[PDB]
């Protein structure tokens, strides 16, 4: 059972934009309201968006803000990167302490979801291998803003642009700077081969030793070498000498070296589960990093 | 590869969360209007637990002995009493944070958000469901101060859950809002277990139709079951047996389908008896059972 972050701090910062017909999710902190850029273009701009000109032909009136019942005018307009920042005359009231940060393929963070013109629910995930994001089957979201929260400051690291046709989504950090190969134009673009992040099951079979559970522990150590040319034929990401380091913790509170429960993985990919489960999982997890498993299981 | 499914945002539900203290137990309340409810096991000590006297250890407290802190603010009491398992300190403030809200008992097989509370404060929201057998499976549920269950439904928060105990397994079990156990639980440290578990059959159902309307239909057969005959089968996999009202429930999305519900039974005892073989439905290598029948026909009916 993976958790997500509480969501409120970042509900009272969700906002409805509006640029024409289309409308979609905003972050209202302090005085600027931060979205996707693509809110500015039209069916037949998204062929070949010229952002910067597009953006100079609109005007603040062209941008409906609303938060709750309550309308924000908009008093300026910037673009950075491929997120628009839309000036509001009224700092929000709820911003919480927060910052943002760009975040690596494989660290988790929590997602709230808008449906309908308002969030509606909240999950924990992953940033797959290939830079997209495993978000709800349901189509039609109004957009996803991402999250982790550290003591009182929300760290905010994703915001969702666009829906892939395998069903995932894809998007940019704060800054507007996006997560993996994809643009904001109407293209063909499609999810590259994802790929399972070893560190992090790594991470959760240290989880399950921490639990109790035991029985996939072997003898036996690999090298890292001799681990990944076994990962690469499963779709396993590459394990590196800086996961491994990222797993020491792990390895000094369970007795466990990292080589040692690799050699326990390479054998579960090579022979399968042979009727068990760990954690009461019949698959291996890997939504949960490192620094989740140490969070967690102290 | 899982089902994704999200639970309820949960700043409605963090608004009403208190830490409340008895002797040196400390776990969290849920504060509404003039009242916080936690499970009266606060005043326990850890002596008290293997057979504790709630009304004898209750008559002795007085109002001043329970702290009741909501961030660094803290709330007197003016009185309290006890509901069945859950404990009601009436408080001097009202919750100027409380939403929209109702207490409801749900069953088995119900799906609702859990706010997790660790170190003394939320932590953390999941999605789940109540197992048949009236426990829920938590998170690592490493130092816990309690959970609170809930659904939202329109800027209403319907509260169904509170936890009072977790079991050896790591599910942990409670009770309604108003202090009654779901399932054969008590508060109390005595030797109990949950029982066998089951799959919630009509909560699969519901979500093989959600995969056939978004369009996953690989796992469809030409077969059809007798009720009867789908039941025998089902039990053998330890699956839920499936009720004429289950098949009445189901019946919406047969009909959006043009897919019968014994059809949908035929294809579902196929997957028990066959795997996925390396194919997912819904993005899910698993056959997701905490996602009701309600949910389906209100995210996809449409
Ligand atoms: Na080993």
């Amino acid at each position: 059972r993976k958790m997500a972050f509480p969501s409120g701090k970042v509900e009272g910062c969700m906002v409805q934009v509006t640029c024409g017909t289309t409308t979609l999710n905003g972050l209202w902190l302090d005085d600027v309201v931060y979205c996707p850029r693509h809110v500015i273009c039209t069916s037949e701009d998204m062929l070949n968006p010229n952002y910067e000109d597009l953006l100079i032909r609109k005007s603040n009136h062209n941008f409906l803000v609303q938060a709750g019942n309550v309308q924000l005018r908009v008093i300026g307009h910037s673009m950075q990167n491929c997120v628009l920042k839309l000036k509001v005359d009224t700092a929000n009231p709820k911003t919480p302490k927060y910052k943002f940060v760009r975040i690596q393929p494989g660290q988790t963070f929590s997602v709230l979801a808008c449906y309908n013109g308002s969030p509606s629910g909240v999950y924990q995930c992953a940033m797959r291998p290939n830079f997209t994001i495993k978000g709800s089957f349901l189509n039609g979201s109004c957009g996803s803003v991402g999250f982790n929260i550290d003591y009182d400051c929300v760290s905010f690291c994703y915001m969702a642009h666009m829906e892939l046709p395998t069903g995932v989504h894809a998007g940019t950090d704060l800054e507007g700077n996006f997560y993996g190969p994809f643009v904001d134009r109407q293209t063909a673009q499609a999810a590259g081969t994802d790929t399972t992040i070893t560190v992090n099951v790594l991470a959760w079979l240290y989880a399950a030793v921490i639990n109790g559970d035991r029985w996939f522990l072997n003898r036996f150590t690999t090298t890292l070498n001799d681990f990944n040319l076994v990962a690469m034929k499963y779709n396993y990401e590459p394990l590196t000498q800086d996961h491994v380091d990222i797993l020491g913790p792990l390895s000094a509170q369970t007795g466990i070296a990292v080589l040692d429960m690799c050699a326990s993985l390479k054998e579960l990919l090579q022979n399968g589960m042979n009727g068990r489960t760990i954690l009461g999982s019949a698959l291996l997890e890997d939504e949960f990093t490192p620094f989740d498993v140490v969070r967690q299981c102290s």
